[PDB]
């Protein structure tokens, strides 16, 4: 689906990290995102609801922005 990663990021990340083209995230990988969720960095533990496909789509979009 065109726009999936950016839409996911806008709904789940942007409130705390900025818009995707101006994001403050450093490590734009699935493992980095999953580690932050698991460690509840910034309260992100609630994002356990994301599938692995969705985290992939977010990380790909972030890495492409950039
Ligand atoms: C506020 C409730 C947040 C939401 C929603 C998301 N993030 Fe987050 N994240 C937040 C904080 C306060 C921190 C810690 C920064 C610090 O000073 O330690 C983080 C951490 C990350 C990280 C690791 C740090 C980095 O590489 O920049 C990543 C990779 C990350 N967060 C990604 C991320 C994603 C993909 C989100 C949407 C699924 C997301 N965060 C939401 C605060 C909040």
């Amino acid at each position: 689906a065109d726009g999936n990663g950016s839409a996911l990021y806008g709904n789940n990340c942007q409130a705390c990290h900025g818009s995707i083209t101006n994001s403050d995230i450093q490590t734009r990988t699935v493992s980095a995102i999953q580690s932050a969720i698991s460690g509840n960095r910034g309260g992100m533990g609630f994002l356990s609801t994301l599938t692995s496909a969705e985290i992939q789509a977010i990380a790909t979009s972030l890495a492409s922005a950039v």
